[PDB]
């Protein structure tokens, strides 16, 4: 019965811990402790006031002992209780008296192989970085498809992103039936956390200008981490990501060149019985006229919207939405259930 | 001089004369005549203040004259006197005795030929439908590509839409070049005047939701009407248009397959060179990471954002921004000035 | 027990029908029909998926039995089925053959005493006008506040506003305590159904302009609503409502003047006592750090934020948020119980 | 002439610069260095393009002499030649080699007495602190009210807020006309550079929260600052601060007792002789049904909007709009001309 802790509680662990709670299935494993540079009393407020997912529906009692800070939190008829540390640099964490089994990294500062291991140093068995890998990992992995392919030896393990989370599984479907040429990747998300509310100095110039008031185009991850879980696409894949002020909530534009004839009933059909069959733990089909804010809260890692389907000659395009925040907070919880031995 | 009335004082009809008073250039022609069915101090109001473009940088007054209203707009050193009419019926408008040579047909109402026609009957010359055409029109005009095949028999003009005026230059330039196989539009657009503020019962389904907290994905006209300009593209091209939460300005992304070899470089020269010799009126490209608000009351009626062009294989993405009131706006000021020489 | 119909399936319709199925609290009485301009397929689609609000919790199923379309709803254990009508004139509606205790009028269009009565012809025993008055009504009932006060024969009642059911309990508890000389109200309000999503003509100069860009100062029918129910408080209160770009969730701003002591702690104390009393039902008192998100779907009339209190010599500012659109449907499904025998 | 440098080129320091270059009458003194913690680039690109108040109309050159940056900027017939630093410590600046006569202060790092001597112990000769006070000032200005008291000894000074420089005049033009008993003070304002895009921890909980989803209750400033400006006025003035998901402009709200009789009219035709008398360089007054872009990049202090002037008894609420970015950018520029130039 696995021990996990999670460093950075922001948007990712914050739902994390709450989808925990929340889930139809209990899982297997524990989450025994978190971390962040900002106190406990702001940690507990954020995790039961939130703008986009509403308020906990449970309770949180925070407990000091004479050494340390605990939060004992019950929500539909589970319990946790949850060692609380403000502890900037990872590796004077305390992993090895707790006992942890697997970490969270969910704060986007430790993509690093190197930074990674600082976990390892601070006694913890294994690194489930929280993002796109910076360089090297043991495995990159995207649950439903490739989550198997974990060897009990590997120590730092990519979760890559909401957005690889969606193409890939896109990708595999229809290469696997069709045959993918090529491919570019339109993303449409929602605001991140990384984002300024005015004009303001940033590393990224676009990325500097108000979130509220702009469409802004920007890089995605997603296209390097493609590469990693099926370097059978290499050069094959491209795309980018573009910013909108919605609160939550982002969609993938796929358009691909196919390798043998597709309709947009072929293709739509293909992706019905995937999302019935093989990838029903993570994919959903939906011809009803939704909008963005109809998915918010889904667990999915994507759902296809099959009325925006498209073909012209070899070309085609499918769309799908995702929350990006619930969707990989619960594949972040799946994940760690499949090292269950 | 050519004389002009205005059908319709919305988005478009309001910033045609904004753009009149506001050109570098003053036009050979002159604004005689608006109409609405909303109440003149409403119109003078909205005219003068506009939460996109700004105060109206000029004086109105409103005189009544032989029980005529009239409007005396003053701005740039010019000066128009312009009657204004109150009548939803476009048949029973006083266009025989205005001597008006052409409407701007600016409600989104009249976009059929026989409900364009009432304008002929009423007494205009030559009507000008601000958008794509419904059924039939003698000709479906984008200026700077195709405005000197206007011919003195075309009495029904179709002046398309903001996202035609772009993806059509943006097709001609790379299908003359490179030659596109099949090419896929995906448009980001702000929110337009008939979506709801909040969710409500609307014709469609889509566009009845919430417009400030919601990505939309929708139709857009803009294929059907390239299909009219360009007929020899009819089965090679498709798309669809997505609503988020800004006030104006518009991205195309068109996919494509050329016909020959490609790359990011050379797409980019061949769109620079475009954009400086035969299509410098209407068209513009820049290399600097900008967001939509920067093009917020540009003219053009598109700038490629160069950094954005991407290749994999025979397939490319190219980009390109318009303000989708300010850019059509001028091209209809355009289109009339092209009228007589 | 009582069967109850819904004229107007919009905002409050909808969410009165919603609060039915989710109130912890089940009501002795049923609804048994709705009517809405629109056709059955949009309301069930807007029933069903909310941008506020979220997913319906639940299911419905459309049949059709004779040739009268019915909802079969079930949801937190619950079940109705409803008719559904699509009749533009009341009088015209089957309210007798129906059985109908009570119509809860929500268009906006029937608000005087003539229009009203449409409902009784029709059948109706009484209605509910779900706004202030705009003439003379039988009955002008706040919820926990003068509920008691309707006669059997009462036929023609009004249930206020919104703001109207946060405003009376304020201006009641605290007038009654300490004494009001004066008081003056600021709304800080969620945009509405009737604003505008750009610039476009309206009856109303300032909800003509884009409600997503601006801060928009309007009026409020909150002050003669109250004057209804508080006559004695004629001249002596004004206000008004600004609108801002949030979805949902408004706030009550009270700036009055005692007659005699006070201090920050008395009124908050006063404020408690009140909300844990006589005002349980539809009063709370909050001193945490919250913002409007975290009263979204907050079933109370008011909850005042105990930190904003202010008292300077004998003027005073205390400040109360509300869900405008689920506290009101809440509070007409609390009216409707309150008439049982 | 007189020589100024910006420290912090933020929302401020920028629009300083800009509101230099576009001021009808030319300034005479010059802006001769510009410090941030950001690289060149950056605040050039920024500098440039704005997504409140548009494109610079005008061209930044950088260039390197000797070891030294410099952004020579030409706009509206005017040149400065500009020394960019990058020193994140004050007291580390060239500014005794400048020849600093005055620093603008914007960084909100350095507001108290020690903190912006610092300046001094580089070698300027004045510091005007872009804030409120935070222990001790030489002098507390608001232009147009006081800025004759400085003193030529002065060498920290504070303009205050944007909030204070609007909330002095109105307070002191109506204590002085009717007497003021106590007022109290909403302010409704956009959102500032220091809130959060999604719910992040923060210092403050409330600015925590995603800033384009909520109405957030916060503290002001300007109650203090006010108080420094009008020592008369304690005790008797209180207040506090709503952000609003706009991006610019705000409005105050002022309810006060007044100490003689009033009347709607007589209290507007005060302000309105105010403004055309003594108050004429800061203060406008309309009576138009306006929203808050219309006041976007407007340079007075304060703009009263007549229309929403309310009395009930002694009891009064006045509204006025001001640009916060652009109008205290002005009052900045105006400031430093009164030392003479
Ligand atoms: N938000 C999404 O939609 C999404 C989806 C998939 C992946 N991700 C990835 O998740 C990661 C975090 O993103 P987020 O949206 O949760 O951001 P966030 O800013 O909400 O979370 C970052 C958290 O880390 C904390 N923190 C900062 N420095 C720290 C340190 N040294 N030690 C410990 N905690 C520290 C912050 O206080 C904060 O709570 C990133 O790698 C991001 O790319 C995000
Ligand atoms: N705004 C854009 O981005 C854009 C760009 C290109 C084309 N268009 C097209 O322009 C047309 C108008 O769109 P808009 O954004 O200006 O919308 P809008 O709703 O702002 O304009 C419609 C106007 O027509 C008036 N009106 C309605 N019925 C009338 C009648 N019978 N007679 C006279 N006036 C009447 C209304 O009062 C209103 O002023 C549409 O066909 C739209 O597709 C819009
Ligand atoms: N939403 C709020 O915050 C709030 C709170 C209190 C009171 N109110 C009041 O309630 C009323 C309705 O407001 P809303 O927000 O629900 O508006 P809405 O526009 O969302 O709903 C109006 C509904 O009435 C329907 N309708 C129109 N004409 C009809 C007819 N002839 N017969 C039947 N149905 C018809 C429309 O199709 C729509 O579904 C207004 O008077 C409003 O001021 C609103
Ligand atoms: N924006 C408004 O409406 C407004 C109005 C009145 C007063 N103010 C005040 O002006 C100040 C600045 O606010 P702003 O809106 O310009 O914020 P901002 O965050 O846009 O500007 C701050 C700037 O200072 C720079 N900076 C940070 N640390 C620095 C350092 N050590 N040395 C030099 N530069 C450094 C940052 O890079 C940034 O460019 C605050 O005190 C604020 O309260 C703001
Ligand atoms: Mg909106």
């Amino acid at each position: 019965m696995q021990r996990i802790a999670i460093n950075g509680f922001g948007r990712i662990g914050r739902n994390v811990l709450r989808a925990w709670f929340e889930s139809p299935k209990q899982f297997h494993f524990e989450i025994v402790a978190i971390n962040d540079i900002a106190d406990v009393h702001t940690l507990v407020h954020l995790f039961k006031y939130d703008s986009t997912h509403g308020r906990f529906n449970g309770k949180v009692d925070i407990t000091i002992e004479n050494e340390k800070i605990y939060l004992n939190i019950q929500s539909n008829q589970r319990l946790l209780k949850v060692e609380v540390l403000q502890q900037k640099q990872p590796e004077l964490l305390p992993w090895a008296s707790l006992k942890i089994d697997v970490v969270l990294e969910c704060t986007g500062l430790f993509r690093s192989h190197a930074d990674a291991t600082r976990h390892l140093e601070a006694g913890a068995k294994r690194v489930i970085i929280g993002a796109a890998p910076f360089d090297h990992v043991d495995a990159a992995i995207v649950y439903g498809v490739n989550h198997a392919d974990v060897k009990a030896t590997d120590q730092i393990i990519s979760s890559v992103s909401c957005t690889t989370q969606a193409l890939v599984p896109l990708v595999k479907i229809i290469d696997d039936a069709f045959g993918i040429e090529t491919a570019l990747m339109t993303e449409i998300h929602a605001v991140t956390a990384d984002q300024s509310v005015l004009d303001h100095a940033h590393r990224d110039l676009r990325r500097a200008r108000a979130s509220g008031q702009n469409i802004i185009p920007t890089t995605s991850s997603a296209l390097g981490a493609l590469k990693r879980v099926m370097p059978k696409m290499e050069d094959r894949i491209d795309g980018y990501s573009i910013r909108v002020p919605t609160i939550n909530v982002a969609a993938i534009d796929l358009t691909f060149i196919a390798q043998s004839p597709i309709t947009v009933h072929h293709i739509n059909e293909l992706l019905i019985k995937a999302s019935q069959t093989d990838y029903a733990e993570i994919m959903a089909v939906t011809d009803e006229p939704l909008v963005s804010s109809d998915f918010n809260h889904s667990p999915y890692s994507l759902i296809v919207d099959l009325t925006q389907t498209m073909v012209v000659g070899h070309q085609a395009k499918v769309f799908a939405w995702y929350d990006n925040e619930w969707g990989y907070a619960n594949r972040l919880l799946d994940l760690c259930d499949s090292f269950k031995s």
